[PDB]
């Protein structure tokens, strides 16, 4: 809490006056981003409260990734569709191993029996294998030479069935109230206003300090949007059952996969530019690996001191690879 | 039963006179195919009875996919080796998720505890991972630039060890009798005679209504040959233990993988044209995904109302992708 | 024991005088290699004794693959970096399925309940998925067009974190003594002296009897270095719990993945030539398959008469594919 208050209150004016100064561009992005972490850290706490207060699963789904959903909206109008696609990548990579890895590792003070074996396999994996592997992989391979008109039609079908299933499944499946109200202005508008700045910022930082443009989306942009907002997980270690921690990471990721991207892909239509679900091989091999890692660890659990270390390593390895490109 | 009687009795004369009329080609294929569904629906019931009556596992293996084995024989003489390879693809895709997906979904009236956990993992997965991943994937990657003479030699080795293992493993591992007799004439000859028509038909439908040639093999042709014959599975929901239903789908698929294709690959030798086990990337990524899906779901079970919905979605997604190519 | 004594005592003088004769080259490699099998069979027994006598896990890690580590050192100075990379491949392929496959199959006299279910999943798979899939796959995809300077930097990072984790994890995690002493001279010097011969030998056998150069590394070279040394596993069937047998195969392989290669990659720096972790697609698809196979079988166990047969088949299939290239 303490640190986060400082960053919201210091970040917004600096970001505002920074937008008024207009230069230098490189330092301000740096400032722009920093605020949003904290802004998403609140965004996350505000949703968690509302979800605790059936259909609140929509709020957890939409507004729980609203900073992901939002930074990617205006990147879509000014799209820059590439950044959108790189950022969706980063969302899955971010929860795994990063949020999950940080959770497992930090709360590796003392090992906690063996849980939750009967739950995870049945629900988490299937869609997770199903969602990612179907959703993203199929588009990539099939779209090689189709070409364009076919690409988006496939995406539309996939996207539409993903939501139509997600809604079909979901719908059939501390200190609250004040936070549920204050979120929108403190975040959803400030985040949306700082957003407008971010895209214009990127080309310039990409030309001045590279590389690369894709890296920005994949590591930095995701760190801010998804990780920070979902960082709730790490905190709930030992003090409460890490049951919820794996739920938060994978449930959120599933939602990215089955909801964020598909809706966002839909959105791409109403503006002239169109994003089909096309990923780079380095992006896709990275995603399926994380499913495999998650799956490997998820078998018995509950967690180990280096259950997280293994994960964090894998993620930081992928980050440095993504930077080198 | 009721519907199937209508389609056999109406389909065969139409198909015969259609073969006599010789035109238009497009409509008749359409008619040709329709009959065979029903013809394979009987083909399947006739084998199931015989299997119920040790070595009856050969009958279940051979004649249980005889319509797959058969439509692909004359496509091999007139091969058109491509269609053969696309159809083998469709067989695995068809059982998964389609037959398995339809079974799981339809019998999702009320959930049935958690089964069969100790059986499935040990037997179904290993060969399934082993069979598909080894059988098909290895050929594809290794065959990139070998070239030709090497391709088939690898296939021969793989094919031969697959049978030699399958026979080695298998051999060491209602209303009957009348159906066991009537099958051959009612089906194996009629199916074989309608077959002769099918191949000649495809180029024309492929040139008039496309696309594509591969699609025909992958979705339509498989629907008819394998799915229909194996559709037994869907029916046995709730009324009987779905134990057999997962057995039918995966056992059949394993047999395709370890038997149908390998024998069929062997056959390719005695005619001049030769098919090595070469698949397109879109075909192969689709197959391994289905193993992964099957594996994901297979962990605990027993099944969910949307255990099937997830599957059916994935399959229909792959079908529309395969059509777009 | 009996056979191995004959091969050490006959192999070394022949190899020495062979090195003095200098011709013909093809037959001597053949002789060179044969000795080393036996030399590594001792190398293995000498380490197993020392390990039985905390930090002895380093000896098991280093000297347990010292013939792999060593044949690849001088191939690195004279590198020929390709052979190094093909040989690391062969190490994982060798343990799986070959050592593991031979163990499972040979001790398939009578099936031994269902073990060891709770152990294997938690530890063996995660790193195994993590180690191989991260370690090797990531480098391959990401390194496509980086190019060179980036390649090795990624490798360095990966390599360094792999050891830094492996040491971090490991360190936190019959007839002895005389063998622990005699090993070095009988093997580590003789093996090192026969090594000097091996590399110079390969081009010539590769030009006279091909193919291919990669094959040499992938099948032959690995058979000798890793399999022979680790062949301890096969022997401990029934007489003792096959607990250790799966431990030997996978623990060794994990060590290859997390230690052998990374250290060896490091070594590549001090000489002018540099090996980044770059694999061919046929090499990599082969490795991940073996993880998948291992994983598939590892689910319940304990083993079946043809649990090994399935494996041995897959391996021999990969060997013939690797030869055809």
């Amino acid at each position: 809490n303490r640190i986060f208050f400082i960053l919201v209150a210091a970040g917004v004016p600096l970001s505002v006056i920074g937008s008024l100064m207009h230069w230098p561009s490189a330092v301000l992005f740096a400032v722009y981003c920093v605020t949003i972490i904290a802004l998403a850290s609140y965004m996350g706490r505000a949703t968690e409260s509302l979800s605790i207060i059936r259909i609140g699963g929509l709020l957890n789904a939409t507004f729980g990734n609203a900073v992901e959903l939002i930074i990617s909206m205006f990147a879509l109008k000014e799209g820059l569709t590439g950044i959108v696609l790189a950022s969706l990548t980063g969302s899955v990579l971010g929860n795994l191993l990063l949020v999950a890895g940080l959770s497992f590792f930090v709360g590796g003070l003392k090992y906690a029996r063996q849980e939750f074996n009967i739950h995870d396999a049945r629900h988490n994996s299937g869609l997770l294998i199903f969602a990612i592997i179907v959703a993203f992989v199929i588009p990539e391979v099939f779209s090689v030479g189709m070409g364009n008109a076919s690409k988006l039609n496939l995406s539309i079908g996939i996207s539409i069935i993903m939501i139509l299933l997600y809604v079909a499944a979901l719908y059939f499946k501390e200190w609250s109230g004040k936070v549920a109200t204050i979120v929108l202005f403190a975040a959803t508008i400030v985040v949306a206003y700082i957003s407008e700045n971010l895209v214009h910022t990127f080309h310039s930082v990409a030309e001045q300090f590279g590389w690369s443009e894709l890296f920005i989306g994949v590591i930095i942009v995701a760190i801010v949007g998804n990780a920070a907002e979902h960082a709730s997980a790490i905190i709930m270690a030992f003090k409460n059952k890490m049951d919820i921690a794996v739920e938060i990471a994978v449930g959120s990721t599933l939602q990215i996969a089955m909801f964020v991207a598909p809706v966002l892909v839909i959105c791409s239509i109403f503006f002239p530019t169109s994003m089909p679900l096309v990923f780079t091989l380095p992006e896709l091999v990275a995603m399926v690996s994380a499913v495999l890692l998650m799956i490997a660890i998820s078998n018995d659990g509950d967690s180990n001191w280096f259950e997280g270390a293994t994960l964090l390593a894998a993620y930081v390895i992928m980050a440095i690879g993504f930077f080198l490109l």
